[PDB]
């Protein structure tokens, strides 16, 4: 009576500590009831590995909590999928990226920041790149017992930015007798800790003028989710302390327009803050920094991401032999890198949103799917062809 | 009998400490002998400022050595030019960027480097951005008394890169009991010093696998001079320790080709080293980093610069009223941002290498120049038009 359709798929990312374990669920309908098979996204079937990966009834793949000694990459750092299948054909779920992380000591550091008196400073909490997916800055603390949290600026001077740095306006000689530590939190173990080192501003008295200089290492392209606040920094030091202006390129041109500052889009010194991000905020930004000696600029690319979703019209159709069958994949989200089609679990080499079979024949019957992907997510829709 | 031509112009950059002072020289020929006037590149005449800027005979602008208290931006952080002029017309020199820097304490730092055991490490000497134009890494030293200099790899393990970092292969638990300091040199004062802090590798035992991760801050576009060795880094950490491959984009496409490693172009772990750089090495490079869990990539832009030079054909010509006069500017160097023309010291709004006057008339007689610029340098050529 019907081919398979998914009712529940697991999300794209399943991250968890060895102590927590995980379970992922897949449910499909169909008649006859489809069998559910777990596969690695490349298509090989996966089995039971004692104490590590267990197929449950209902429809669940279980990763029990496990001791560090028992970590296995092929189980615990793997991209899975669910295959649902009956006599009418097969469909595969979106990719399920499993990342079991053994609970392990890390430290964050705060180093010295060399600044010219009168410039803004940005104090950073350095989190090792290999743990940074799981660790976020909660708050900043000084030796004089001042505590700074994300939200609003303190004393017209200190602001914990959305990206985690502590921004300090108009640094003075005085500010070099303070030391700064960050509190971080690990989302898989839930633990919080203070930074292993404390940083201080080291203030240079301006005795010579200099044109603004920006660091050698700059923010690589950013991907941030819709509806969250974003901060784009522009670190620069010079004397006279410089002024900062932000521009956004017109897509596919070398032309730019001044960013328009309002209730939603604000600038704090050289920092651009955009609340309530929307996909149209994506693009290429330029910060231009000037003083009476000279100027400099740096580009930052921003993509504002939105969850991927897909749906095929029509979800089922019957077409008489020799006649055309059209399936249209309707999708949402940002960015969309690719669209691609499968039939009964096998890529069919069509990468456009509308799939046309010009003249239907027996072996065209079965289940079709459209997958929409980008670098971080995937979404699928399915559809059945019945012969008339 | 003749309009002015420059015999000697000052170079584009004159950098010097307050203790050293500076003198810059401009000589031109012509008949009558041209007068030499020093100007700020925007065109205003400059005068004597007691003890700071003095016009010498011969043809020299002198910046005497001066005490810190006596620094003056309008004298000491300024773009000058020489104007040479007689009854036939005027020519202006290339820009002369003067940067007098008061001798002042700085420190470099070496911070902790968190690495996964078995990966490569790069230990960096952090030089504040506002002094980095004048400070270069000489050498690296450990507490165990090992001294590393630029040139060849030590013990198949340690290499001081052309860009100054200390590269360490295949880090082991053992390597965390060593501490590293850099020796730097300031080119204006000649002094050398060791870093104010020492860094250590902090080694994480790999207990979970992870895909390669690269830092948030990456090398911004590089400009390096012909005939020097360049190193492009690709910092990445993961487990299994990753492999690295470099590609270079085909200009104006999204297509890329594998970099070809040979006698001149080498790879040390993930570091690409190109000796004897040529202008054709310019472009956009991609480093791709892989292990059995996943992959990542980062782009770095390189421009290999070559000194700018310009010459006009013909250097003088006479043309009868109503007939055409053509001047062709021939130039060399890299990059060329602009070409632009002047007549008797005034921009004339032509930005192509060949200048045509379609039908010559009286007030067309005089001196013409072509200037070729990029962001760091300028070069000029001049030519006279005589009426026939
Ligand atoms: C998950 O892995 C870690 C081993 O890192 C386990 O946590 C350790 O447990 C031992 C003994 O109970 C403690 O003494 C260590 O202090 C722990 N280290 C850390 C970093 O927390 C944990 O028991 C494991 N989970 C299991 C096996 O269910
Ligand atoms: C502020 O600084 C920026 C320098 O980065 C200056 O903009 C440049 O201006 C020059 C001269 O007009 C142009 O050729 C460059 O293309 C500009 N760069 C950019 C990124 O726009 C700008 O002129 C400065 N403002 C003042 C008043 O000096
Ligand atoms: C250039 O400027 C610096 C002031 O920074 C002068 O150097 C100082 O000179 C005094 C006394 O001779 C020393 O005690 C300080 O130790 C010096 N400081 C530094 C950083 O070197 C120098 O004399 C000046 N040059 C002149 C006036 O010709
Ligand atoms: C090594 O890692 C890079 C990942 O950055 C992989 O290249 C990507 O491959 C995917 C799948 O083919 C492409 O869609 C991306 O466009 C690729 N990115 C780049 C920058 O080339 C590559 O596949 C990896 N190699 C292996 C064997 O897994």
């Amino acid at each position: 009576q019907k081919g398979p359709v998914f009712l529940k798929e697991p999300t794209n990312r399943i991250d968890f500590s060895n102590s927590t374990g995980a379970e992922i669920e897949c449910k499909a309908s169909g008649n006859p009831m489809p069998e559910i098979i777990w596969i690695r996204s490349d298509g090989t079937a996966v089995g039971d590995v004692p104490g590590l990966r267990q197929i449950s009834s209902d429809g669940k793949l279980v990763f029990p909590p496990f001791r560090a000694e028992d970590y296995r990459q092929e189980v615990h750092a793997q991209v899975y999928a669910c295959l649902a299948r009956n006599q009418f054909g097969s469909i595969i779920s979106r990719d399920v990226h499993v990342r079991a992380v053994v609970a392990q000591y890390y430290e964050a550091d705060v180093n010295k920041e060399h600044v010219i008196r009168g410039n803004s400073a940005v104090i950073k909490c350095l989190i090792p790149s290999f743990v940074a997916d799981f660790v976020e800055v909660v708050s900043w603390h000084t030796d004089e017992e001042e505590n700074y949290f994300p939200g609003a600026e303190y004393d017209g001077k200190y602001l914990v930015l959305p990206s985690g740095e502590l921004h300090i306006r108009e640094v003075g000689p005085e500010d070099g007798y303070k030391s700064y530590q960050c509190r971080t939190k690990h989302r898989l173990t839930g633990e919080t800790r203070l930074s292993a080192t404390k940083g201080r501003l080291v203030i240079t008295e301006p005795i010579s003028s200099s044109a603004p200089r920006t660091p050698a290492l700059v923010q690589k392209p950013l991907e941030l989710m819709v509806a969250h606040t974003i901060s784009l920094l522009c670190p620069a030091q010079g004397f006279p302390a410089p002024s900062f202006r932000w521009y956004k390129f017109i897509e596919g041109t070398t032309r730019k327009q001044a960013v328009v500052l309002n209730d939603r889009v604000k600038q704090v010194s050289g920092t651009l803050i955009i609340k309530d991000a929307v996909v149209e905020d994506s693009g290429k930004y330029l910060c231009v920094v000037n003083n009476s000696v000279g100027g400099e600029s740096v580009e930052t690319v921003l993509t504002v991401t939105a969850p991927l979703s897909a749906k095929i019209d029509p979800p089922t159709q019957t077409v008489d032999f020799g006649r055309p069958a059209v399936f249209t994949c309707q999708y949402t989200g940002n960015p969309i890198k690719t669209v691609s089609w499968m039939k009964d679990g096998k890529a069919i080499g069509h990468s456009e949103s509308v799939l046309r079979i010009e003249s239907v024949k027996k072996e065209d019957k079965g289940m079709y799917q459209c997958f929409v992907r980008n670098d971080r997510e995937s979404a699928e829709a399915s559809a059945e062809l019945k012969l008339g």
